[PDB]
């Protein structure tokens, strides 16, 4: 087969990373993250974000020394970048929603740079770093003080990635933001209690900012951590988002994906064509997988169902076998976990 047709090689010097860089600032200023105001915040904030995304810019040299460490997953530089950018435009969104809570004092110029210099900062920590040991994030954060310019906390020994940035634009503590719980006599060691800590509440931030973007994300790492717990909380804590638990096994095939999906969504007829929806209205349906890379591979090298959710996250949507019908996701949206592939 490989000689029965032509052939085209696209090797990973074919998109130099400035080449991502310009895509996203573009698609940035031009859209709307809705679908006016935002635009205009969003312009103001490339235009703050430009001189760090240039070719030799701090994301460049960060990206590349992410690159020098070990990830507990397979390191691929899109991934990266992407989650960087979701998180960028989950802080645009955040000073939006700012500047709605405070018509009187809309965020000005100084205030929108030294928020999105911090914000910048603490998700190249949070992007590129997020899937390693402790220790290596602690090596990033130490590199990327040692050749950023953006202020940093003076902290004599916490790591930056233990701070965090106030919609004030100033660097404090996710200690503060961290509450002592009292839970009731009967309820100790429950299967639901969720004693707040610095973990949790960094890892909710982060579940919030990579939902509302309604980018997908997996939890990676030793087995009872507090991930499955972490994420449920934050899915339960989630205004008009259903939870749907869902069990992947050795055995799992897309074939249990579409039984949840008939139990729960159901197919209605528009004008852009058969469109998938919860039955229930305004809730975005969260289908966490227990252990999303445990279904086996074939003989080729290929998980099934993973490919059955890359369809769906990458083209929007998947195809309808009954009718091989085009069925578009509208309100759906998927999180898993699963331990290190070791
Ligand atoms: N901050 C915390 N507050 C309260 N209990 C916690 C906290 N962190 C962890 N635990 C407890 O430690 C365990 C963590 O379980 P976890 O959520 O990691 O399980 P899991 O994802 O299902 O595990 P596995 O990967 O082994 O299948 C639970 O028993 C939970 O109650």
């Amino acid at each position: 087969t490989v000689s029965r047709c032509g052939m085209v090689w696209f090797s990973e010097d074919v998109l130099s990373t400035d080449m991502i860089f310009n895509n996203f600032l573009a698609r940035l200023r031009s859209i709307p993250l809705d679908e006016s105001p935002m635009l205009q915040i969003q312009r103001d904030a490339a235009t703050i974000m430009q001189p760090y995304f240039t070719s030799n810019g701090l994301v460049t040299k960060a990206l590349e020394h992410a690159f020098q460490l070990e990830h507990i997953m397979d390191l691929t530089r899109l991934r990266c970048l992407g989650s960087l950018f979701s998180m960028l435009h989950q802080a645009c969104r955040n000073v939006a929603q700012y500047n709605a809570n405070h018509p009187d004092f809309p965020m000005q110029i100084e205030q929108l740079e030294r928020y999105i210099q911090r914000y910048l900062v603490y998700a190249i920590l949070w992007s590129l770093s997020g899937d390693s040991r402790l220790k290596m994030r602690a090596e990033l954060g130490e590199y990327i003080r040692r050749i950023t310019t953006v202020p940093l906390p003076t902290a004599p020994n916490i790591p930056i990635i233990d701070y965090e940035v106030s919609i004030s634009g100033e660097w404090s503590p996710w200690q503060a933001k961290v509450p002592q719980i009292e839970v009731e006599t009967h309820k100790v060691a429950a299967p639901d209690v969720v004693v707040p800590t610095l973990d949790t509440v960094r890892h909710e931030a982060l579940l919030y900012t990579w939902l509302a973007e309604h980018k997908p994300l997996v939890l990676c790492g030793p087995p009872g951590s507090g991930k499955t717990m972490t994420l449920f909380s934050a899915l339960r804590a989630l205004p008009d988002m259903e939870v749907v638990g869902l069990n992947f096994s050795s055995a799992t095939t897309p074939e249990l994906l579409l039984k949840t999906f008939d139990h729960y969504c159901e197919y209605r007829r528009t004008p852009n064509g058969v469109v998938l929806a919860p039955v229930q209205l305004g809730k975005w349906l969260v289908l966490f997988c227990d252990e999303i890379n445990l279904p086996d591979m074939d003989k080729y090298g290929t998980q099934r169902v993973i490919s059955f959710i890359r369809q769906m996250v990458e083209h929007g949507g998947f195809y309808r076998t009954s009718d091989q019908t085009w069925v578009k996701l509208e309100r759906i949206q998927f999180v898993g976990a699963c331990n290190p592939p070791t």
